[PDB]
């Protein structure tokens, strides 16, 4: 490359392989929001929260493939693996499953951050820091947040409680 | 003092104490609502209206520090002791230790008010009267109210009422 | 905690112990502006310097507080330490122990940074670097030009250019 | 009277007596202003400070004689002493002097405070409370601070600070 530099091969993967994450992720959002609008399910505000996930989880990756070819390495495409499941039970076990999600992409991030800092690469350092590992921290609080308020309402009345939360916490429309 | 005039030495002692007593319920209402703002009680109008009380009264301890220096009097800082929970249960508990401080600001404002009448030291009186002792009463019949409210909600089913009073009660976002 | 990831222990205990740090300064610069507005003092510019400090140090211990419970850990209050004097000199002794409080509260950015670094939270890292370092370098800076600035104003006629200083630099108004 | 109640002859006549007070502060401070405008003394920004005052002074006796009206008194005007000097000195000098003359209103304001007290008059205790105590200590702070910067000013060059302070802290432009 004629503007590669400071750029190592091990981060050039790993960045690949992060976009495979993120594009999975966005995928996975993308079934919860249908999931959601399903006329037997019908949970508008649910819908809209993993729907508006998957566009954020593709928006990092596309931050991540600009980049990879700011820093002169090549974008590689892998297969993208189907989500976990085709059904996603309550908005409790969507909510966990989202949490879990979260967190994967988390450890993703500060394992390649410990590897742009092991291979002296405070470009990729910043990157991370300035557009993913805060808002990876800020998403995954609201989503402890929004588990906290689900599991408060489940009580003896659940069907009331999931109705409730999506109506007066989430967004709607 | 070349401005002092009738304000006693008890006095100007008194307001030291209340300015303490104003700053440790900032303190208190500060640990309430980050309390409110954890993970795993997640009440966000619940912190809102802690963290203004925490406002309020240190605009109180502001007053009464203005107030020391147009008399001539010193102001004196004392240590400020911790909130005396460091966890504060229900929305229920927090409400009614609030209103058990909120009581405790009150009776010190009227033994103030007492030993401003006693010293006949009616600019001291006024100004209790004027930015403390209503404000004082409006907070704690809101206090009340919300206690009401809250207690009514408890019923069989608690976090459920304790999420709806969060939601259309408390401002929230 | 349900979203605790990457948080040491150590690094919540040293995040608590920096927002005693910063309410301590908070309440020792609440002492400096009300010294710095009794009749016998009276220097308009310097109360309002100081009081804005106040302010600024609270809002840091704040955000210290929304990080601490974005990360899951827990917030832990101690007993505030009232400030160190009081009764605060002249301006130039007044700006030397702000200057003295300032780089302590640096040196303990820069010891939870390090210990950050040390245990990978390139979280904590970036939040210190982002809403802490640079604030307190400016503010260094702000002082020492202002402590330059008094000190060439002492000469022979110490109360002329107190006065000159809190009249041409400090804001008033 | 057919309005007159709860008003004793001796609030009805200690307020003439506070009338008279008012406006021969009003008159020292006629006397006052007119003499910083001298073309041998030329310190505008002290001029207007006590032409002002002389006006706040005017509008107290004003209010009173309208709150007598309004009680069912009489109002009863004496002969208004001349001002205590016919040239004031220095800036300081003035400056003293007013102090002492507001020292010496706000005493009398408390004596008629405990007047009324001692009469049960709430309504005469409350108008005092509401248009003059308070009234009377914040100017006696600002003229408090006022006297410490010319103080500081004075050094050994008295004519440099009567100046300074003229231009920088007096309302001129
Ligand atoms: C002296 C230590 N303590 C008591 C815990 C302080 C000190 C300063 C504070 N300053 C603010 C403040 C300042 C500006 C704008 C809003 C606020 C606020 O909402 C709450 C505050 O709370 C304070 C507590
Ligand atoms: C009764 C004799 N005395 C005392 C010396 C008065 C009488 C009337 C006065 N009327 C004014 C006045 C009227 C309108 C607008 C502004 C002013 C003012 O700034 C000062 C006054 O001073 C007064 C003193
Ligand atoms: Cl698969
Ligand atoms: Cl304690
Ligand atoms: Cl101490
Ligand atoms: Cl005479």
């Amino acid at each position: 490359s004629q503007i590669r530099q400071n750029y190592s091969t091990e981060v050039e993967a790993a960045v690949n392989r992060l976009v495979n994450l993120y594009l999975r992720a966005s995928y996975t959002y993308l079934s919860l929001g249908f999931y959601f609008d399903r006329d037997d399910v019908a949970l508008e505000g649910v819908c809209h929260f993993f729907r508006e996930l998957a566009f954020e989880k593709f928006e990092g990756a596309e931050r991540l493939l600009k980049m990879q070819n700011q820093r002169g390495g090549r974008a590689l495409f892998q297969d993208l693996q189907k989500p976990s499941q085709d059904e996603w039970g309550t908005t409790l076990d969507a909510m966990k499953a989202a949490i879990v999600l979260e967190k994967s992409l988390n450890q993703a991030l500060l394992d390649l951050h410990a590897l742009g800092s092991a291979q002296a690469d405070p470009h990729l350092c910043d990157f991370l820091e300035s557009h993913f590992l805060d808002e990876e921290v800020k998403l995954i609080k609201k989503m402890g947040d929004h588990l906290t308020n689900i599991q408060r309402l489940v009580g003896s009345q659940a069907g009331l409680g999931e109705y409730l939360f999506e109506r007066l916490t989430l967004k709607h429309d």
